[PDB]
């Protein structure tokens, strides 16, 4: 398996999981200016533009750790937000079209 091919499908596969993100709550960092208090329980932040800087420092050779990494921007979210919440809704939203999205990439990436 030739590594630029792989990373042009990771590339694709993370424009439609940030597609999925439509109130873009998940594409950058939570603001630790507005959230204080957010790494003293949230030990991993992730979000879709690190994922990106990630992608492009080789980061990600195989499916598996791609996924890893957008399986946290969900917990992350569970975790933190009560479960009242539009925040919360929305990794739970996230976890299941960003799901959908991952399971046919993956395919895509066994044919290779
Ligand atoms: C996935 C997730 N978990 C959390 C805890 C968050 C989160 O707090 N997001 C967030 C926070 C702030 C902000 O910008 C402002 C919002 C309102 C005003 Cl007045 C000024 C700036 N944008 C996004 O996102």
């Amino acid at each position: 398996m030739q590594l630029t091919p792989f990373l042009i499908l990771l590339r694709k596969t993370l424009e439609q999981l940030q597609e999925k993100d439509t109130g873009n709550i998940f594409s950058e960092p939570v603001p630790l200016s507005e959230v204080p208090d957010y790494l003293d329980h949230i030990k991993k932040p992730m979000d879709f533009f690190t994922m990106k800087q990630n992608l492009e420092a080789y980061r990600y050779l195989n499916f598996d750790d791609f996924e890893e990494d957008f399986n946290l921007i969900v917990s992350n979210c569970l975790k933190y937000n009560a479960k009242d919440t539009i925040f919360y809704r929305a990794a739970v939203r996230l976890r299941e079209q960003g799901g959908a999205v991952l399971r046919q990439a993956r395919r895509q990436a066994e044919k290779m």
